[PDB]
């Protein structure tokens, strides 16, 4: 699958904000949170769609995203779902913004598609 240019710096983004120079910030987001193993009461009372680092690329190397927009909804989402569930004083909230605001500085500079 060939992706559009804006989609390819996407990609790279991506593979950014996942790689091992971010893991203190990004391990919590790399992989589906899994009620289970993390004993979450309420999760998708409060989440309705969850979304995650791994989702996104398997979204985005198969053609899922047509839009740099697309791409960049489905990482406001991740970041968005953990905000609420956790509450933004919690620890996790308070790494996930570091990420999104190392994301942001990036995704402003990707062309339009
Ligand atoms: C992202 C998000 O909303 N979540 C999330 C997602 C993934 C993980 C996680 C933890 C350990 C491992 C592991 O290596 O095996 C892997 C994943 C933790 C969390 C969050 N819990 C959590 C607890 C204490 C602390 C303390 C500092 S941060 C932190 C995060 C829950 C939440 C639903």
């Amino acid at each position: 699958l060939r992706l559009s240019e804006a989609l390819k710096a996407c990609s790279n983004i991506l593979k950014d904000i996942s790689s091992q120079r971010y893991r203190d910030l990004n391990h919590f987001f790399l992989k589906p949170v899994d009620v289970v193993a993390l004993g979450l009461h309420d999760y998708y009372d409060v989440v309705k769609k969850a979304m995650d680092l791994s989702t996104i690329k398997t979204k985005l190397e198969s053609g899922q995203y047509h839009t740099k927009y697309d791409f960049a909804d489905d990482v406001r989402l991740m970041f968005n779902n953990c905000y609420k569930y956790n509450g933004e004083d919690s620890e996790v909230a308070r790494v996930g913004k570091q990420l999104q605001a190392i994301f942001d500085e990036n995704f402003a500079k990707v062309p339009d598609d």
